[PDB]
């Protein structure tokens, strides 16, 4: 069961885009299995972005990502990691195509509304960092026979 | 700070309407301050519906509301309880007007997608039943000066 970690950033919350992000995944048949709103601590954010810890903008990113609530969530379905990346669009909004989240809503790489896992290994790490196993819900989608072979 | 308790029911999750419900409140300027997905236990559901415990359909409602995950959430803003009720529409979908959630999406009172508090006192009780105070996030909406006097 492929899963990906999606997270609305503080600017996505402020601009009222939480439902929009969820709905883009639901409309593609993906199964919401976990979600919550929280203030993320600096330590959690530093671990989440550990691959970037050596970059100049790391402290600014961490301080920004803790400056208002975020909405982490988990979606499940076929090719959800790769399709999640396409649906979010390029990291830099000016490189993203219309129809993607960042192409429709963003103008600045530093205010690009949403985070999504870039690989299966990253998804598994991020899911387990933000959610305990008991927060992940299991159910069978009624439309399952019509969304994949 | 007025708050209301909104909850997507198992049929709203199955039919991919979670983001739609959130977005109707965000588009009206209301502030999302708490959300999670969970399997609700029978005991929690019986307390939530305690006013109905003497009615014939009570056990069926409780069993149904525990048959798949739900998405409880909390919104904050001026007249959010009363406006929440109008936005959801009448309990019986056939009595609800188009433009409301149940008027747009529902055909059966027993599958009417979403729950919302019917009064301020009910909202405070339900919020505290489903969420500990630490799950409620506080922030200032940037659009605050433009959504109310
Ligand atoms: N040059 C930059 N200046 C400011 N913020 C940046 C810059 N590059 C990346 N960021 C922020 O840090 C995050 C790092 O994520 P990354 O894995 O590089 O790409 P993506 O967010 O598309 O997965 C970005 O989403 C963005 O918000
Ligand atoms: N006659 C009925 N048959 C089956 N289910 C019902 C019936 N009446 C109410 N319910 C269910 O129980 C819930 C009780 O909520 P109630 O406070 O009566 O109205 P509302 O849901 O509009 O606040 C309804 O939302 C509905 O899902």
């Amino acid at each position: 069961p492929e899963r990906t970690f999606i997270m609305v950033k503080p600017d996505g919350v402020q601009r009222g885009l939480v439902g929009e992000v969820i709905q883009r995944f639901e409309r593609r048949g993906y199964k919401l299995v976990a979600i919550k709103m929280m203030h993320a601590s600096e330590q959690l954010l530093q671990t989440h972005y550990e691959a970037l810890k050596s970059l100049s903008f790391f402290p600014k990113l961490v301080a920004y990502m803790s400056s208002g609530p975020v909405v982490p969530m988990v979606f499940e379905g076929r090719k959800v990691v790769e399709n999640g990346r396409t649906m979010l669009g390029a990291t830099k909004p000016e490189a993203s195509c219309p129809g993607s989240i960042r192409g429709d809503y963003c103008q600045d790489v530093g205010r690009n509304v949403v985070h999504g896992s870039d690989s299966t290994e990253s998804a598994n790490r991020e899911i387990n960092l933000w959610f305990s196993p008991q927060e992940l819900c299991q159910y069978k989608q009624a439309v399952d026979p019509w969304i994949h072979e």
